[PDB]
RNA sequence: CUAAGAAAUUCACGGCGGGCUUGAUGUCCGCGUCUACCUGGUUCACUGCCGUGUAGGCAG
């Protein structure tokens, strides 16, 4: 998670329906799982549901910055596409996590 | 039209003081190396060489 982080505590709240549920970890269908504890308004309670899914969305605008690593790649006998290639953090911290099993612990020791 | 394009790491400094490495010792025994060969351009179209001077008697 990224962004300002003093509000933590919603993602917190909002990273608990999938241990042991199907209606935020799996906020994706499951309009029972949706309503299974809203209980409000028609109105609340789809605003609500639109600003848990706007956790896992875009920024506002498809937006890259001058400080932020485009490149052309060449096409076959055509001209270009840009390439604005980003950061793993995802993948780089699934290897940190194992590399910490294959370097540290307890049995590899 | 390249994880594209940019970039001052800087100043200064005491490593010192001491010290027993020792004692002992079997390297031994044995053996088939043969077979054959042209250094022959002028080891200079040259060192001493009538003129060093494409002319010459020139240990040719």
């Amino acid at each position: 998670v990224v962004g300002n982080a003093a509000a933590l505590d919603v993602f917190k709240f909002l990273s608990l329906q999938y241990q042991g549920k199907n209606l935020l970890n799996w906020l994706t269908e499951d309009s029972a799982e949706a309503l299974q504890a809203l209980s409000d308004n028609a109105e609340q309670a789809r605003e609500w549901r639109q600003a848990f899914i706007g956790i896992t969305t875009v920024k506002g605008a498809p937006a890259s910055h001058s400080l932020a690593k485009q490149l052309y790649f060449p096409l076959p006998g055509s001209g270009y596409h840009l390439l604005a290639p980003l950061f793993p953090t995802s993948l780089v911290h699934h290897v940190h996590a194992l590399l910490r099993e294959a370097r540290f612990g307890d049995a590899a020791k």
